C-alpha cells in the first residue's frame, strides 16, 4: 500500500509509532485500515502542532488512557473545572478549559455539530479541514493568526500529497 508508505514519509516517528500502537492495541492493523491510520496520524500531529503554539496547553491526545486520565482529573482538582465524560485532546490554561481538536474530510459544519452533539460538557471545539475552513465554538479560535495558518497549510499539505500518489479521493470517503 502507497497509503501505509505514505504514511511512514510524511508524519514523524513518534507520531507513526504512537498511532500504530492506538491501533494495534485495539486489534486493529493500520497495513489494512490505511485511511485509519492515515487519519489518526493527521489527527495527532495537529492536536501536538496546536499544543506547541503555547506551557499554554496540556497535551491530553496521545498519551495512554492511564496519563490521559490522571492528566485530566489532576487538571479538574486543582482548577475545579467540570469533568468531561469523554477524553478531550488538550487543555487550555489561560482560557482555563477543555479542547477537543476535530480534523475532517466533509464540511466543518457538518463535523462540528458531529462533535458538540457527542459531548453535548462545556468543551471548546475547534474543528479543521483540509481546505482551510475551520469552525470552533462562539468563533473563538483560540490560536492566532499565525498558529491556525501553519495547521491549516500542513493540512491542506498532506492532502495535497496524498493527491499526488493518487490516495485522496480513497482517504476523503473513507469519513463517516
Ligand atoms: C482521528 C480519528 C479517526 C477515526 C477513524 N476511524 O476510521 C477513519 O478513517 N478514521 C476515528 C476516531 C478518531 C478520533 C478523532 C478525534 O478527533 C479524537 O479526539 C479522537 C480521540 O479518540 O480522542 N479520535
Ligand atoms: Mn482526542
Ligand atoms: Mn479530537
Amino acid at each position: 500500500m502507497a497509503m501505509e508508505d505514505f504514511v511512514r514519509q510524511c508524519f514523524n516517528p513518534m507520531i507513526v509509532e504512537l498511532a500504530e500502537k492506538a491501533m494495534k492495541e485495539y486489534g486493529e492493523d493500520p497495513k489494512i485500515e490505511t485511511n485509519k491510520f492515515a487519519a489518526i496520524c493527521t489527527h495527532l500531529e495537529v492536536c501536538f502542532m496546536y499544543s506547541d503554539f503555547g506551557h499554554r496547553f496540556e497535551i491530553i491526545e496521545g498519551r495512554d488512557r492511564i496519563m490521559a486520565w490522571t492528566v485530566v482529573n489532576s487538571i479538574c482538582n486543582t482548577t475545579g473545572v467540570e469533568k468531561p465524560k469523554f477524553l478531550p485532546d488538550l487543555y487550555d490554561y489561560k482560557e482555563n478549559r477543555f479542547i477537543e481538536i476535530g480534523v475532517t474530510r466533509r464540511e466543518v459544519h457538518i463535523y462540528y455539530l458531529e462533535k458538540a452533539n457527542k459531548i453535548k460538557e462545556k468543551t471548546h471545539i475547534h474543528i479543521f479541514s483540509f481546505t482551510g475552513e475551520e469552525m470552533a465554538t462562539k468563533a473563538d479560535y483560540t490560536l492566532d493568526e499565525e498558529s491556525r495558518a501553519r495547521i491549516k497549510t500542513r493540512l491542506f499539505t498532506i492532502r495535497q500529497e496524498m493527491a499526488s500518489r493518487s490516495l485522496w479521493d480513497s482517504f476523503r470517503q473513507s469519513e463517516r
